[PDB]
């Protein structure tokens, strides 16, 4: 199940902190699995993740914005990993071979432990082929 990817290896225990959300959509747009309180993302921002990804710098004049929430676009890794920061939380999202793992995170999870759960979850899957 996609879910159990979410319930058990994105939202646990890392050193004592858990994201607020997280989820796993296909590089279509399309929920695979979620937590309770991840956001609806719209179309139009899976799109500029999506460009982002293969075309760097597509995101940081306008903000990367997930349910109408605004972050910034801060430090990420070309064509595997973006990372957005608004104020003391932040989001990281990691692309695989089919899909996108998203984390989102708040005091006092660091940015550090969420980039962690969310891109070895994604390695994972990407040696499973997804």
């Amino acid at each position: 199940s996609w879910q159990t990817y979410v319930d058990d290896h994105l939202m646990c225990d890392v050193a004592g902190n858990r994201l607020t959300a997280a989820a796993i959509l296909g590089q279509d747009g399309s929920v695979w699995a979620q937590s309770n309180n991840f956001p609806q993302v719209k179309p139009e921002e899976i799109q500029g993740i999506k460009d982002d990804f293969t075309t760097p710098g597509t995101l940081a004049p306008t903000g990367l914005f997930l349910g109408g929430n605004k972050y910034m676009v801060i430090q990420g890794e070309p064509n595997a990993v973006i990372r957005g920061k608004k104020g003391a939380g932040g989001v990281t999202i990691k692309k695989t071979t089919l899909a996108l793992v998203f984390g989102i995170y708040d005091e006092p999870m660091t940015p550090g432990q969420c980039n962690m759960v969310v891109e070895n979850l994604g390695e994972y899957l990407i040696e499973s082929g997804l």
